[PDB]
């Protein structure tokens, strides 16, 4: 299986987080191909993929809004190829806030429209994603065991 992991982190929590995931991920023998939002180019990304995993922190105060790299993707996610694909979603975010990681239901809703499969329901970690290191291990064995 190949898995394509796309993230976007401004504080690199998330970033952490794409990290743990892909070694999860690799030590399986999937082969995985990581890239950060910030230079990904959104048309046809998702080709020849058999797994997408996308990850975005939450910002904002009383507005949600996504993790800046990751704007412009989430904007062109049409381009994508996300139809009938295999995906789920990750990201950061602190409970205390309003909308936690609403950026995360974001992604899943479009990606829903779109057509894709939502193999396993977002991870949202609350807090510094290094002390939720086993709820990401976790998340990452549930998905491979829902392909
Ligand atoms: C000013 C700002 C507003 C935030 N807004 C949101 C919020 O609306 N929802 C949420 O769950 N987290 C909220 N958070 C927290 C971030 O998502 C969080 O600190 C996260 O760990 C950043 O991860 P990252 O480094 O990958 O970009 C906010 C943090 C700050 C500093």
């Amino acid at each position: 299986a190949k898995a394509l992991i796309v993230y976007g982190s401004t504080t690199g929590n998330t970033e952490y987080t794409a990290e743990t995931i892909a070694r999860e991920l690799a030590d399986a023998g999937y082969e995985v191909d990581s890239r950060d939002a910030a230079s990904v180019e959104a048309g046809g990304l998702f080709e020849g993929f058999d797994l997408v995993l996308l990850g975005c922190s939450t910002w904002g105060d009383d507005s949600i809004e996504l993790q800046d790299d990751f704007i412009p993707l989430f904007d062109s996610l049409e381009e994508t190829g996300a139809q009938g694909r295999k995906v789920a979603c990750f990201g950061c975010g602190d409970s205390s806030y309003e909308y936690f990681c609403g950026a995360v239901d974001a992604i899943e809703e479009k990606l829903k429209n779109l057509g894709a499969e939502i193999v396993q329901d977002g991870l949202r970690i609350d807090g510094d994603p290094r002390a939720a290191r086993d709820d990401i291990v976790g998340w990452a064995h549930d998905v491979r065991g829902a392909i």
